[PDB]
């Protein structure tokens, strides 16, 4: 009798194996996905409008989601070969079908190195972990990450991680399988040109490439903006030095006339960015604040393709805090003040004053107050204590440290043969806590063994934009181990983001992560000899980064034996850990971003053309446990802009838990971060969360990071 309204919610039903059957209702996606109408449709419409159904009622609880995805995963399955090896085969004998050419998506050597080992590595695939991301994360690896032919998904999400394992590994099989495995559990993700070129032709693996700029001159200008044109060709983010060209006004010997400044010279940078965007590059322009042109600097943004910091010596802070004069300078008449930092660039500083080789003399404060107020309009610039970056940088002996990349993470030595780059990995925090609610910090140290060798593995087979990026990774060979969903740790052991529990964990996670990441860099030294640099170093000293820090771990690691293993066989790299943004990689993994805690509790996701309402889903889950979750309860905490604090039914213990970052002290959050920066040998991302700018909280804000000793003060100023 008509009927027929079960029989795909028996589909559907046939995919809901463990999910919450309480509030996840078949029947529900089925009203909806019936509307099906039709004489001409069939089993991929629904699939589709179901996968699509499902995904919007995550805001009636998270399994839908998990839904939405196996829906859409069992659906692309059936659209796919599945065996790698014939995947990567049609990969590689790709004929682009109109311009005629061979034009193979996987690189020979990697095919090759598949199919001599092809009976292993096609078994050694699990395909139900494809079905392991929600909708939104898999929308994301299907929408970039995937390999297409004809506009039409050839990889499975493991075909592609296996790739990147092969891709990485090459004849190495059992580290290859290895870190197929980790990468599929999600243990840890590589960074995304990794996920995106491991396994091609044109492996670009690297994220950021930090520059100094060549010399003062239009032909070291037109150098290195040169290379800055070929790094952007490849999935390049950018941080350039800028602090040696000459102020607006000062002499030309050559032309008898008078520099433009920096102004017009970045109008050309901005450019070459909007320019060369693969066909959207983007370059961080670092300054620093004794420049003539700094009031010229802060005013601009108010150049879109470029993002602003600047390099603080602490003399300039010491000098607005104590409401002194503050000189700007000409590099030209003052040379090297770029080349020094600490003492000797106060020093330095001091005697250009005393000589009076000074432009011109503003207060301190008035300079600083342009900053605060550039900070309120753009969020920019960034700032980094550059006193701060090279007291406590590894790379010491190198010389001078100028600036920071794109997102402030990484604090490496760049000069006019080097190009510092970026080689990045994130681990994957929440996998590590139990289901005892304890943490399992064993697990975590020998997850950060294996991300240490792939890095070093990466160094070794990158393609590189330009030969000096190439020297300056095989002389020092640094690396970048940051970390994402360490809001979700904390809530998944129960601990508010600003309690001592958490504070403590906090400080034990980056304990463990930079104990495995020197253990396993000791092992490789052991293996392959200490990195060229590394004699002169503060490490071969015996002084770690906590050293540096005046900071004493807690009892949970014996540092006295890995500090033999070091004296005796060194470090295969020069840097290891740095927590980057993980924008990309955090939405796949489903995780929150980095070390941040989550910025609402209620926010959307676009996919393609649609619009999905996402709740923090430990946060959904208590709600929903508790018959507290209905509609006009959701629409309260939108109205609150994502906070629950309002709200009376909620009880305070949840209230705790889930705080946005706007309602948890930024001090804590900086404070927090100079806790975990003792065992982080470079820098990390750190946004500033004030939900209504203050002048004078801002400055307060300001000075609590830097004398905290953060290499990285704020990366950008959040207002809501
Ligand atoms: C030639 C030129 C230089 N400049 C700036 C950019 C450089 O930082 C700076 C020096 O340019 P240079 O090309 O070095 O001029 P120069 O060879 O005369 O060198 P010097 O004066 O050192 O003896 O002047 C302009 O702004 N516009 C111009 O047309
Ligand atoms: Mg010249």
């Amino acid at each position: 009798e008509r009927v027929m309204f079960d029989k795909i919610t028996s589909r559907i039903q046939k995919l809901c194996y463990g999910l919450n059957m309480d509030f996840v209702d078949p029947a529900q996606i089925t009203m909806k996905v019936i509307q099906g109408l039709y004489s001409g449709v069939t089993t991929v419409e629904l699939d589709t409008l179901a996968a699509e159904t499902a995904a919007t009622l995550t805001t009636k609880h998270p399994d839908y989601a998990i839904l939405a995805a196996r829906i859409a995963v069992s659906n692309l399955h059936k659209e796919t070969k599945k065996v790698f090896s014939d995947v990567m085969e049609d990969l590689y004998n790709y004929i682009n079908p109109h311009n005629g050419k061979h034009s193979p998506m996987v690189a020979k050597s990697t095919l090759d190195i598949v199919l001599a080992n092809k009976d292993r590595l096609n078994s050694a695939i699990i395909y139900d972990r494809d079905f392991s991301y929600n909708y939104f994360g898999f929308k994301t690896l299907e929408r970039s990450y995937l390999l297409k032919i004809n506009g039409k998904v050839a990889e499975r999400p493991q075909h592609m991680l296996m790739r990147v394992s092969v891709g990485i590994h090459k004849e190495d099989i059992d580290a290859a399988i290895e870190t197929y495995n980790l990468l599929s559990e999600r243990w840890f993700t590589h960074a995304s040109p990794t996920l995106f070129n491991a396994g091609t032709n044109r492996p670009q693996l690297s994220s950021c490439f930090l520059l100094s700029m060549k010399d003062d001159s239009i032909e070291g200008i037109y150098d290195t903006l040169k290379q800055c044109a070929l790094i952007s060709k490849s999935a390049g983010g950018i941080g350039v030095a800028v602090s040696c060209i000459r102020a607006t006004g000062s002499y030309i010997a050559g032309t008898n006339g008078n520099s433009n400044g920096l102004v017009p010279m970045l109008r050309v940078y901005n450019n070459t960015a909007r320019y060369v965007d693969q066909g959207p590059g983007a370059f961080a322009i670092y300054l620093e604040p004794w420049h003539l042109d700094i009031f010229e600097f802060l005013d601009l943004k108010k150049a879109r393709d470029l993002f602003f910091a600047l390099w603080i010596p602490d003399l300039f802070m010491k000098r607005v805090e104590t409401n002194q004069d503050w000189s700007l300078m000409c590099p030209n008449e003052c040379p090297g003040l770029d080349e020094v930092w600490g003492e000797e660039f106060e020093k330095l500083y001091a005697s250009y004053e005393k000589q009076g080789r000074v432009r011109k003399v503003v207060k301190a404060q008035q300079l600083w107050y342009a900053i605060i107020e550039s900070q309120t309009e753009t969020g920019t610039p960034y700032m980094l204590y550059k006193d701060s970056c090279n007291r406590k940088s590894n790379q010491q002996n190198l010389g001078t440290i100028k600036c920071s990349n794109l997102c402030t993470e990484i604090v490496e030595y760049t000069s006019k043969d080097e190009v510092a780059v970026c080689n990045l990995a994130s681990l994957a925090l929440n996998m590590y806590v139990t289901s005892e609610h304890t943490y399992d910090f064993k697990k975590l140290a020998e997850v950060t063994k294996v991300v240490v060798r792939n890095l070093n593995k990466i160094i070794d087979i990158n393609y590189y934009p330009v030969p000096e990026a190439c020297l300056s990774n095989k002389r020092h060979r640094p690396i970048g181990i940051g970390v994402q969903g360490l809001a979700d740790a904390f809530i998944l052991m129960r601990y508010p983001f600003e309690s001592a529990e958490a504070q403590l964990l906090n400080k034990q996670i980056f304990e463990t992560i930079y104990y495995g990441a020197l253990e396993a860099s000791c092992d490789l030294a052991k293996e392959q000899g200490p990195y060229e640099t590394y004699e002169g170093s503060p490490v071969s000293k015996g002084i770690l980064q906590y050293d540096m820090w005046n900071v004493t771990p807690t009892d949970l690691w014996d540092w006295k034996v890995l500090k033999e293993k070091i004296a005796k066989y060194g470090i295969r790299n020069s840097l290891l850990i740095a927590p980057m943004p993980t924008a990309s990689t955090a939405q796949i993994l489903g995780n929150n971003e980095s070390i941040e805690p989550y910025t609402s509790n209620i926010y959307t996701r676009r996919v393609l053309s649609g619009e999905f309402q996402i709740v923090n889903p430990h946060l959904l889950k208590d709600l929903t446990e508790r018959g507290l979750w209905h509609e006009e309860m959701k629409n309260q905490i939108i109205a609150c802009n994502g906070s629950i604090q309002s709200i009376p039914e909620i009880p305070d213990d949840l209230k705790q838990l889930y705080k946005t970052v706007w309602e948890i002290s930024q001090k804590t959050v900086l404070k927090m971060a100079a806790e975990r920066g003792a065992f982080i040998d470079q820098s990390q991302s750190l946004n500033i969360h004030i939900a209504e700018p203050n002048y004078g909280k801002l400055t307060s804000m300001h000075f609590y990071g830097w004398k905290q000793g953060l290499k990285t003060g704020m990366y950008y100023l959040r207002t809501r």
